[PDB]
């Protein structure tokens, strides 16, 4: 019968959801018996740059709370030079683990989600943050809503979703987040991500930089759908689309 005191306040431990990196992530319950996640970060062995990573994602994820509900809620935290105790929203899945388990996909509900995380998104980007680093498993379902868990401003891992002026930059740009979220709807489209298909990593890494590389855009019945997929996958940031041109796009306005 593992527990928990957050600002003084008692969580009964219902099980764990993840693990490592010094973090776990738990589904809790108060004295009146209501789910929460309660995330947990060791600090024990952690350096200025890493403890400084970590109050900097708090400070967004608190404040941001205010301005969309497409961001996940944060109800209390602890924070000593020994841990951290986040008090947040429960949800049900994450999308990386909703998308594989999956086999069909509804236009109406992948829209419907393509609207949450471009509000996420957008949202951060106002705050001057880029994420640089979305995957579906920054997004979580909590009632048949997508909300951003993650800024990517705190520390398996894929590289399909990177963006190609990431790998160039050896340049980070709103731009960024719109080709990484642009693969996430390849995948809700098309059900692999547009560089999926490579094995070797390193000839991977050199078709996202390669425009003579040609992405496959399949025709599908939603127009602008296919679109929407060919304006996020623009390997020149200055001719990609950007998120508040999305918001006015007809396959977010139009039904
Ligand atoms: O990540 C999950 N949850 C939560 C994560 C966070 C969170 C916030 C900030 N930084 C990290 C995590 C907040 N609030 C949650 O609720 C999750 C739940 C169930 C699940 N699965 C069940 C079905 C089979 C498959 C597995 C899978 C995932």
């Amino acid at each position: 019968f593992q527990s928990m005191s957050v600002k003084g306040r008692i969580y009964s431990i219902l099980k764990q959801i993840g693990s490592g990196g010094s973090s776990k992530v738990f589904q809790v319950l108060n004295e009146k018996k209501q789910i929460y996640a309660i995330k947990y970060v060791n600090l024990e062995e952690a350096d200025n740059q890493t403890l400084d990573s970590y109050r900097n994602e708090i400070a967004y994820l608190n404040k941001l709370q205010q301005h969309s509900d497409k961001i996940i809620r944060l109800y209390d935290y602890e924070i000593t030079d020994q841990y951290i105790y986040m008090v947040m929203e429960c949800g049900n899945i994450d999308l990386n683990s909703w998308l594989k388990k999956k086999k069909s996909i509804d236009p109406w509900e992948r829209k419907s989600y393509w609207k949450n995380m471009l509000e996420a998104v957008h949202t951060i980007h106002q705050h001057g943050i880029v994420h640089s680093d979305l995957k579906p498993a920054n997004f979580l379902i909590v009632d048949g809503m997508l909300k951003l868990i993650d800024f990517g401003i705190a520390n398996v891992g894929t590289v399909n979703y990177m963006p190609p002026e990431a790998i160039k930059d050896m340049k980070i740009s709103p731009k960024s987040d719109v080709w990484s979220l642009g693969c996430i709807l390849y995948y809700m489209t098309y059900g692999k991500t547009p560089f999926q298909q490579i094995i070797n990593q390193i000839s991977k890494l050199h078709a996202i930089i390669d425009p003579n590389h040609e992405i496959e855009f399949p025709d599908i019945p939603e127009k602008d759908l296919q679109d929407v997929l060919k304006c996020c996958l623009k390997r020149d940031p200055k001719q990609r689309i950007s998120i508040p041109e999305l918001l006015a796009h007809p396959y977010v306005q139009i039904q």
